[PDB]
């Protein structure tokens, strides 16, 4: 037992990150099959990120100014293309690591694994979450720039971000695989600030559920609710409504524990208009909502890739 | 920036991963060169261990009988020893992704990451501390034993952890890669109860650094204070006392920000005293104590590997 922010094993993802150098810039790639994916404005110099316009500044870059790396050995670029706000550099070789993948747009609350990297070489690996406000709250350095999210489902990772900038409140923004930014950033240094970082209910639900199958009890009470009164305290501290669909997904999590949902719903209300007393869940003294549903049953499952 | 409870790259590892089965018992072992690794109760069953004879119970176990399989491939093995509380499987193949790696024991306070498996198969990662009380604090299901912990340093990984067992607590109890347990824990299912999880001071202060680098400073007051002083209030509240060591240890902290050691011991002192009032600090409510300042600086510094 015991329950830990975990991420994917990083191994299959290691071997598809390359470096990318366009004139002065230097950040990461993604190299699956004969195609490296990187952040557009990789030929951006500092200047130009005031305002830049992507489609001109492309017209001065030929293959040969995309310097792309992996490991000690370079790869020769025989294409390149723009789609949204990443660049497609095809390269004359197939990367003989690359993993079954899949390109998956993700919807806030949704979790994934981040594989920082620097230059190409990996860093370090946390779990994330898309905020209801399309941010994540990351760590990333400069040159962190290209870095990717993923999922894996036993043998094939699902690709779904890749970090593109930092907003001058510290936290993240970035696209999917197909160059599409989560939520309403644009890739230009400016004015633009996240909305509110609402708390995902239902994943704090998961997690107590993960609090109970783990020995963690004494906020279970003796009350229930129902999801329209339930939802009046959501709203009041910032959490998201709960849903039908919600209740539906913790379902398994409900009967193994035999906590019927709204019943958990009432002690995470009295959570909220109580606090915690001083107490801790599971080693922490707030209410996680980086847990999927899936996730918590994942961890208490012992599934493996 | 942003700051975030990071492992290492799990792939080195990932490619040492086996699964070994003696009768009807199943867990994972560690394959590097031609000897493969894993916890020597493999050979017990339910019964024997209330009170094992390790030595008696490997007078019955051949070569033969411990089955070593590396993904779908079986590995034939060609001798067995015993060393303290590790069992060491010779086999007839030298694992071709064996990394440059070393065996480390580990001081309590150091951090390392674990990659959990099962059947010899990943399915996380997350980053770990050796507790004062030489537990950790793990993820750990059934089929999980035989895990192992590691530092990586560029391109060489340190081994420092191999996971045995849960003690009733829920807290996690394991070897180095010689065998030997961490603190005073032995491989029998009886009464071993875990002392005081102390918190690891230095840490603590290593990661409010980390926070005043990432921009959050609202707990930095006015006031100093001196080792003596400070320790009587890491006394009350079962913190390590803190050493000439440790302060000499966050020198770089202290370079990098211009906030003297004994300065930010005064702010946790009043942190301690006072508690958090509801604030937050790098998104926790309660004092983190497992990033080391190696940690901190190698985040907030990009190392990559
Ligand atoms: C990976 C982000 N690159 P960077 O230039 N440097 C690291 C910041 Br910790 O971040 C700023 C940035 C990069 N691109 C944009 N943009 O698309 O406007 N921004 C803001
Ligand atoms: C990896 C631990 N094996 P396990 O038998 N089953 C998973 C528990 Br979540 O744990 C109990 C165990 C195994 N070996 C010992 N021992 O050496 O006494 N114990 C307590
Ligand atoms: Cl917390």
């Amino acid at each position: 037992s015991g329950f830990r922010k975990m991420a994917f094993p990083s191994g299959k993802v290691e071997g598809c990150m390359v470096q990318v150098t366009c004139g002065t810039t230097t950040l990461n790639g993604l190299w699956l099959d004969d195609v490296v994916y990187c952040p557009r404005h990789v030929i951006c110099t500092s200047e130009d990120m005031l305002n830049p316009n992507y489609e001109d500044l492309l017209i001065r870059k030929s293959n040969h100014n995309f310097l792309v790396q992996a490991g000690n050995v370079q790869l020769r670029v025989i294409g390149h293309s723009m789609q949204n706000c990443v660049l497609k550099l095809k390269v004359d070789t197939a990367n003989p690591k690359t993993p079954k993948y899949k390109f998956v747009r993700i919807q806030p609350g949704q979790t994934f694994s981040v594989l920082a990297c620097y230059n190409g070489s990996p860093s370090g690996v946390y779990q994330c979450a898309m905020r209801p406000n399309f941010t994540i709250k990351g760590s990333f350095l400069n040159g962190s720039c290209g870095s990717v999210g993923f999922n894996i489902d036993y043998d094939c990772v699902s690709f779904c971000y890749m970090h593109h900038m930092e907003l001058p409140t510290g936290v993240h923004a970035g696209t999917d695989l197909e160059g599409n930014f989560y939520g309403p950033f644009v890739d230009r240094q400016t004015a633009q600030a996240a909305g509110t970082d609402t708390t995902i209910t239902v994943n704090v639900l998961a997690w107590l559920y993960a609090a109970v199958i783990n020995g963690d009890r004494w906020f279970l009470n003796r009350f229930t609710t129902t999801l329209n009164d339930f939802n009046l305290v959501a709203m009041k501290y910032n959490y998201e409504p709960l849903t039908q669909d919600h209740v539906d997904i913790l379902g398994p999590l409900s009967a193994q524990t035999g906590i019927a949902v709204l019943d958990m719903c009432a002690s995470l209300k009295e959570l909220l208009q109580n606090g915690m007393n001083g107490r801790t869940i599971l080693g922490s003294a707030l209410l996680e909502d980086e847990f999927t549903p899936f996730d918590v049953v994942r961890q208490c499952s012992g599934v493996t890739f």
